[PDB]
């Protein structure tokens, strides 16, 4: 696979917050295609992200980051005055570090993992209604010489949904038995949950992946999750279990029951999945 | 003692059987199910075949946790890999150890701590054989691992503790010095916190720090939700001393209705200082 | 900064718990200055800490602590008649170890980490009314070379309350940029919580720092816990964000709309905090 490269690039990006349909409100890097997730942003450390923001609807809204460099002027809230009037523009500025030793001999920590992006003012002080609407995105930032994957899905619980969709209507993901499949996995809303993927496992830790024989990370497939954690993973597709209709989903029971659930769907190199039958 | 290298093939007949009350489990031989199930152990590289036999008069599954297995043997009826009433299957379940791949990653290994549970009884996803005691933990050791002088297992299900009526333990028993394994899982609808007094372990694999290069949080309370699973080793009684040892979820109103129990400690001659039931 | 040092003093100190007003209750280091959360305990491992405690209220109490060695007489618990009678006193021993090899090969883990204590008779056997009234406290052990903070604030989620307090009144905490702050986290009741701090972020480790470019521990700005949980990281106040007055909040959303939420005020050098008025 590729590897990250050493960042330090100064990116702009247009982004939009939109209605969508059902009172749903979603980010957009293109005006009318707004989506819930919002857009994957990913970033070198060391890159900087120029966001030209732009809010169409009628309310206030904001961006808000996790894990990221920003000043208190792109925090994104009403306390700071860094939210967004409704029909107004902002450029909101993320800047990212790579670790290194401090001249008093401490390691700081970079910028790199799994973070998301999200509303801070919509409905009230802390974004409840804009997170319930969709206003949430995933953000991945890579030190150099991560491993980079063949394809990156986002699963968000928000409250009892996964990504605002009716219940059990997925999402599912699919790969090819062999793939390198990232996973980022985002929680908002007002539950706990548990998440748990068939067939596959990940190491604890900030990429997912044991960095050696050294590495003494939990090894797991199931993990507990609040509101605003994001965590991310990468797995070979079907890595000693063959392809299938490999399931994911919140393991609280009655989330499973209610249609917290999707499907990682494995296809062999002929494109067939055996045993699923829809 | 040291876990060795892995690599057996392994077979073991599994009944789900019904039991009093409501209640339903898994055994190694008929009419001596358990809540929760047997221990299964594995060294990285064994493969376990599970030669499964269903004496309910409903469907039932087993699905396990963190171990290779193809889809047949997901236990899912989304799959058809569950089990009819009276029927029989083949479970198979393979591990394998870490190693560096091709393209230069890491490849985890399947050691740590798992567990097994049903997947159809009640709901699609085993809600109601889960809560009737369907479930059981799985250990799987990397070449090296220190092994116990005794492993217990914990299941916090729902407000229960291994299915047990409330203030009823369960209580397990060590002398001061034995090297003594938790296998900690949760199930059900509810988060807790697993606390032990007087004892304390790593947040990693295996519950013991590497050496001093480890950075592990070092932890006596951890947070856990449905089909979590941990475990560690602590020396029973170490820098402490004999006593009986609380361990029970923290969260405050379970430990009320009786989410507790006891690790009874004795010196070598066998006393526990100010116990008194 | 400075270092920890290598610890083995025999350290003494009296507690006391009392009723404060509104039906709550404190412990305190001198009768009549009783805190909710109740006084910081430091020591380096290896000290042994002798507690000359004293119930001053008229129901029984007992100090329990997470972490620390202790006899099973010091266990504070009713079981073990090790609780203290209205107006009685009894002295409280806790000791702390270095990690080191033992004789069976292991390592043996020190008692270094972020712990606290807390009632564990009023009310219930296992002290849901004493904590719920205020008896908790925070604890610290530090192991030979850590890095020694320039302050160090105490952070109790306690059911739907931060430290007892009203909803809405913080509490806030002041830095000027650049200060080690250490922040110790503890959470105690019947709920889940998620803590959260804008601006900053931390490693999911013993210390919340990296020990160097080996260390896979996730970086993060968000952490779930539970009753009974604690952990605590340095971080250096507004270190490549500025100064502002950066939020800390739950991030259950109903608990930040219902209150859970102070600020970390960090200033300039001058002592301004931009964007902020008090
Ligand atoms: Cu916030
Ligand atoms: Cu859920
Ligand atoms: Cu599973
Ligand atoms: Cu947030
Ligand atoms: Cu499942
Ligand atoms: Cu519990
Ligand atoms: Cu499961
Ligand atoms: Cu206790
Ligand atoms: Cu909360
Ligand atoms: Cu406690
Ligand atoms: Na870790």
């Amino acid at each position: 696979a590729g590897a990250a490269p050493a960042g330090g690039e100064v990116r702009r990006v247009t982004m939009y917050a939109e209605r969508l349909a059902g009172g749903q409100m979603g980010y957009g890097l293109e005006k009318g295609k707004a989506s819930i997730p919002g857009p994957l942003i990913e970033l070198n450390e060391g890159d900087t992200l120029h966001v030209e923001f732009e809010n169409t609807m009628d309310v206030p809204v904001s961006l808000h980051v996790h894990g990221l460099d920003y000043e208190i002027s792109s925090d994104g809230t009403k306390q700071n005055k860094s939210h967004v009037e409704p029909g107004g523009t902002r450029t909101y500025t993320w800047r990212t570090h790579e670790p290194g030793r401090r001249a008093d001999g401490t390691w700081r920590a970079g910028s790199a993992g799994y973070w998301h992006y999200h509303d801070h003012v919509v409905g009230t002080e802390h974004g409840t209604g804009g997170i319930r609407n969709g206003l949430y995105g995933p953000v991945i930032v890579r030190r150099k010489g991560d491993v980079l994957p063949d394809a990156t899905h986002t699963i968000v619980f928000n409250d009892a949904t996964i990504n605002n969709r009716p219940a059990h209507t997925g999402p599912n993901f699919e790969a090819t038995v062999g793939d390198r499949v990232e996973i980022v996995m985002i929680t908002h809303g007002e539950y706990y949950h548990t998440f748990h993927m068939h067939g596959h496992r990940w190491a604890d830790n900030r990429t997912g992946m044991l960095t050696g024989p050294d590495d003494p990370s939990q090894v797991i497939d199931n993990k507990i999750c609040g509101p605003a954690d994001s965590f991310g993973f990468q797995i070979i597709a079907g890595e000693g279990v063959g392809a299938g209709a490999w399931m994911y989903h919140c393991h609280v029971q009655s989330h499973s029951d209610m249609g917290m659930v999707g499907l990682f769907l494995v296809k062999k190199p002929d494109g067939t999945i055996p045993g699923y039958d829809p």
